[PDB]
């Protein structure tokens, strides 16, 4: 497929929020949502576009076994891909999280990985408003903006297939969309 989709989950919300991006676009278009405890690093690094998604757990953490994950997950994936440039690579990322438990770090881990592929020279797209969340400190925003979209299935999850419709056509010219 052209288009790597990747998560981690503790809980399945970020899987299903995965699944729901993927049920949109056709096997040529678009992996099946994959688990990054499940990819190899030679894998991920196929994929000339990404979508990223995760949660923010432990307390402003990437979900892994050190923010108390059942598995490994992103924590434990970075360290096997940090070698790789990602040059010439498109890259958009969600991140779930509590806005109203998690007032000060919400959606940190969004911003860790941003950082992340940043650094190695990914273009990043999908940057989203701040309009309509709650919140005092995020990690995640750069510039008055969330730096990819952000969802909250704690809290606000009848709005996750609108914003995510929306996110995608945002991001369609850079992904090469058909919606
Ligand atoms: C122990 C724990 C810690 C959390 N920490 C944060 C946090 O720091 N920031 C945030 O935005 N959300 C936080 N959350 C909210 C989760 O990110 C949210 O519930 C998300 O939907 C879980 O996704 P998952 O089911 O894919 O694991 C936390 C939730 C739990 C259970
Ligand atoms: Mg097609
Ligand atoms: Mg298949
Ligand atoms: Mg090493």
């Amino acid at each position: 497929a052209k288009i790597g989709l990747f998560f981690g989950s503790n809980t399945g919300k970020t899987r299903k929020v995965a699944k729901s991006i993927k049920k949109r676009f056709d096997d040529e278009t678009m992996s099946d949502a994959l688990n990054v405890n499940r990819v190899s690093a030679e894998d991920f690094a196929q994929y000339q576009f990404l979508i990223l998604g995760t949660p923010t757990l432990g307390e402003g953490e990437l979900p892994g076994l050190s923010s108390d994950c059942e598995n490994e997950s992103w924590e434990e994936f970075l360290p096997k891909i940090e070698g790789l440039d990602f040059s010439g690579k498109t890259v958009a990322l969600f991140g779930l999280g509590d806005q109203v438990g998690y007032p000060e770090n919400y959606l940190d881990a969004l911003g860790e990985l941003y950082s992340f592929f940043k650094d190695r020279g990914a273009k990043i797209v999908g940057s989203w408003s701040t309009d309509g969340y709650e919140f005092e400190s995020s990690e995640a925003v750069v510039d008055g903006k969330f730096v990819g979209l952000a969802l909250d299935l704690d809290n606000q999850s009848g709005k996750t297939d609108e914003r995510v419709a929306a996110w995608l056509a945002q991001i369609a010219p850079e992904f090469g969309l058909s919606l």
